């Protein structure tokens, strides 16, 4: 029958192709989801999906959205609300068994315009034959990375981070658990330096990214505008503190199983041979992972996001993909049946164990079956209790280029005359509203 399009990144279209298979079986040949992929960075998903939008390009259905988008797509009308359902099921489903932080970025002046499917958190991950114990706050983060270089170990502190969007979700960490915020809570001012505690809050923050940035044996990318990937520098044996969200976690062992992770050698024992599926994926039976994750505890170990104010955690930036329908389709109908059916119990499960990708649905947290796959899943739900945010704006695209332009390189943050070019530069972005 009918074909609805379903855009994601590429970088989990494989994923989300498989999701859409399931999902083609289920529905009686009535209609067929088809997965498209779309750039690597949510600037370039963003601009894709904008194009098309206001080029009224008909063939385009449903859009895996990052949760910082949701402001402009709904605001422009690209979104459909989730009332506009023919069947008038999309919002039940989409409130349903879903945890609360996930929600929050999905809605805009008091609607939901998109369906909670993703969501992420950062975590730390380190060393443990090379680090004792976890580093708790940032000050710790930078000693350790130092007594580390002091050792001739690896030094690298691997923030994924560079000159883009996850710098500023680093800053944005940063200065929520610093008690700041980039802006008001209505959208309307930049809330950077307007108090002396708000202007603490951003100067505590710049003074972290200059510190890591010039610790001993830091990594020589930080100056250089490359995309490095703080992911293959730990896998690769250059750092032995990573920040970083979940999907690492099957990375290690599926990339380590490959024999891609030298000091985890698990292409070498026998009993993982062909746990490598037919297309790539680690696909462990359940003695298989007791085995990889067991090796792997002894150099692979993972914590809570190091706090800024030591003695309580940290405040970490959500992060995450919300399903909406775009206004161009021609089958608002299927558009949203099909966006219930990615985002189902079963579908749930497989993007978390198979994708990397936290889920959504708050049963699968208290589930033994899924925490037994998932060994990070308390962490990872208390961070997403208590998350930063992102500023909900409708121009979020052009406020996290400002920002992004003046924390990069942060080699060169001043942390007074830096926060105060942060603001003005964020004021020039609202200004164009
Ligand atoms: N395959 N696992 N990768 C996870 C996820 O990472 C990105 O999205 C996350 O980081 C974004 C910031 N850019 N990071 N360099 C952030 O805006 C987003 O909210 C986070 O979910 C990728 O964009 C995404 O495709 C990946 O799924």
């Amino acid at each position: 029958g009918l074909v609805v399009s379903f855009y994601t990144p590429a970088t989990d279209g494989a994923t989300f192709t498989a999701i859409a298979q399931r999902c083609n079986q289920q529905f009686g040949g009535r209609f067929t989801i088809a997965q498209v992929s779309l750039p690597r960075s949510p600037n370039e998903q963003r601009l894709q999906l904008a194009r098309r939008l206001t080029g009224n390009d008909r063939t385009l259905d449903v859009m895996a959205l990052d949760v910082v988008w949701t402001a402009e797509f709904a605001e422009a009308g690209w979104a459909l609300p989730l009332s506009d359902d023919p069947a008038g099921l999309a919002e039940n489903d989409a409130v349903a068994d879903t945890l609360p932080g996930p929600l929050a970025t999905a809605g805009w002046n008091h609607k939901l315009y998109a369906a909670p499917v993703t969501t992420n958190t950062q975590l730390l991950w380190y060393r443990p034959d090379l680090v004792n114990s976890p580093p708790t706050d940032w000050n710790a983060m930078i000693a350790e990375a130092a007594r580390l270089h002091a050792a001739g170990e690896p030094s690298w502190i691997a923030v994924q981070a560079n000159q883009g969007e996850g710098l500023v979700v680093w800053f944005n960490t940063l200065l929520v658990s610093a008690g700041g915020s980039v802006l008001s809570e209505d959208g309307r001012h930049v809330t950077l330096t307007d108090t002396p505690a708000h202007r603490a809050a951003t100067v505590s923050a710049l003074q972290i990214l200059k510190s890591v940035a010039t610790t001993p044996g830091a990594d020589p990318s930080i100056t250089r505008t490359e995309e490095g990937s703080a992911r293959l520098a730990f896998e690769q044996g250059k750092a032995a503190l990573e920040v970083n969200w979940p999907f690492v976690f099957a990375s290690m062992l599926e990339n380590a199983v490959k024999g891609g992770v030298p000091f985890l050698p698990l292409n070498r024992i026998p009993q993982l041979a062909g746990s490598i599926n037919d297309i790539g994926t680690f696909t462990p039976s359940d003695e298989q992972f007791r085995i990889a994750y067991d090796a792997s505890q002894q150099v692979f170990g993972f914590a809570p996001y190091p706090a800024v104010a030591p003695g309580q955690p940290a405040k970490v930036t959500i992060g995450g993909l919300n399903l909406a329908v775009a206004k161009t389709t021609r089958h608002r109908a299927e558009a949203f049946e099909a966006v219930r059916c990615l985002r189902d119990q079963h579908n749930q499960r497989y993007v978390s164990l198979e994708g990397g990708l936290p889920a959504v649905r708050a049963s699968l947290y208290s589930d033994p079956q899924f925490q037994a796959k998932y060994p990070m899943h308390a962490i990872i739900r208390q961070q997403l209790t208590d998350a930063a945010v992102r500023p909900a704006t409708p121009v979020y695209q052009a406020l996290s280029i400002r920002l992004a332009a003046v924390l990069s390189p942060i080699t060169e943050i001043d942390p007074e005359s830096t926060a105060d070019e942060l603001a003005a530069q964020a004021q020039k972005a609202i200004d164009g509203m």
